[PDB]
């Protein structure tokens, strides 16, 4: 068995000549750089704001969510093309409501849905927060005890959950995750949707710069071949071939969601890392396939 669904998405970061070309005439999930033709699922200029971006390739998360199924939406991308602002991972309080990424606005609809079924259910839905942090292919709980501490045979799981009851305590997690942040640093803050049954993920991926200058996209690649692994079932899928698709094993499983989100610089300097994410995206859409 394989994913529900795949979706590949990129966002155009604000500019300071644009080397993303919209097409005058196109379907709206293509663009094109450096006269190369790239189709996606969503294509977002610059102009997209938060909301949009969140209304369409978010918000038909949270019912698979909500029914159950595990989710993942990651973004990755050069530093500095609104990775971090788009998923959400600075604290709401301190950002104005327009600017608000993809987590504040899941958990809003979270508890919306929650509390206009909390009457007719099948029974009772508890909400709470993971916020994981990769260090140089290391694991690190940064709601626990021992924010800087390695984890090992239980990561996946083994992950101080915090309750969530408003936008307060994201809040709070937020914050207190992020002090305890010390090349490359992903973070990971996992939405968890439990109940006595049933325990979903909405696993919200900020990766770090994708740029240059096992290798710095292992994580990435990782992915991809964990993908076209159940899309063929090769009995052994390479769930450990980082730390990345390890400690998502759960939420990379049949019928769970994968999103992806290519922040993408518009200037001319970042022309080859802008293509990097772009290429990416491209086999991440071919693996994608079957599913
Ligand atoms: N779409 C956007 N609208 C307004 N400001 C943005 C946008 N995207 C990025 N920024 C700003 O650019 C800076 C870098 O964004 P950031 O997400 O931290 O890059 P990254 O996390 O990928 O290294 C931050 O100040 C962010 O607010
Ligand atoms: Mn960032």
């Amino acid at each position: 068995a394989k994913l529900s669904a795949v979706r590949i998405a990129v966002r155009e970061a604000p500019y300071r000549p644009s080397v993303v070309q919209f097409p005058p005439w196109s379907d709206g999930k293509s663009l094109i750089v450096d006269q190369n033709e790239f189709h996606f699922d969503h294509a977002f200029p610059a102009t997209i704001s938060q909301d949009e971006m969140y209304q369409a390739l978010i918000l038909p998360l949270v019912d698979k969510l909500l029914e159950g199924f595990q989710c993942t939406a990651l973004a990755y991308g050069q530093t500095g093309t609104g990775k971090s602002y788009s998923m959400g991972m600075t604290p709401p309080g301190e950002i104005l409501p327009e600017h608000l990424g993809i987590l504040p606005r899941a958990l809003g609809d979270i508890f919306e849905r929650v509390t206009a079924r909390q009457e007719n259910n099948k029974d009772a839905i508890q909400v709470y927060a993971s916020f994981i942090e990769i260090y140089n292919e290391k694991p690190f709980d940064l709601l626990g005890s021992t924010p800087h501490m390695p984890m090992v045979a239980a990561r996946c799981q083994r992950c101080t959950c915090l309750p969530l009851h408003s936008q307060a305590d994201l809040h709070h997690i937020l914050e207190l995750g992020t002090r305890n942040r010390r090349s490359r640093s992903h973070a990971i803050v996992t939405i968890h949707v439990k109940s006595k049954t049933h325990h979903s993920r909405m696993n919200i991926v900020d990766l770090a710069g994708s740029e240059g200058v096992v290798n710095i996209n292992l994580g990435l690649l990782s992915i991809n071949k964990v993908v076209m692994s159940m899309a063929a079932g090769h009995t052994v899928i390479p769930y450990r071939d980082s730390v990345l698709t390890t400690v998502l094993q759960a939420s990379l499983t049949a019928q769970s969601y994968l999103t992806f989100l290519a922040c993408i610089s518009p200037h001319q300097c970042d022309l080859s890392e802008t293509l990097s994410t772009l290429r990416f995206g491209t086999s991440a859409k071919k693996l994608r396939l079957e599913h």
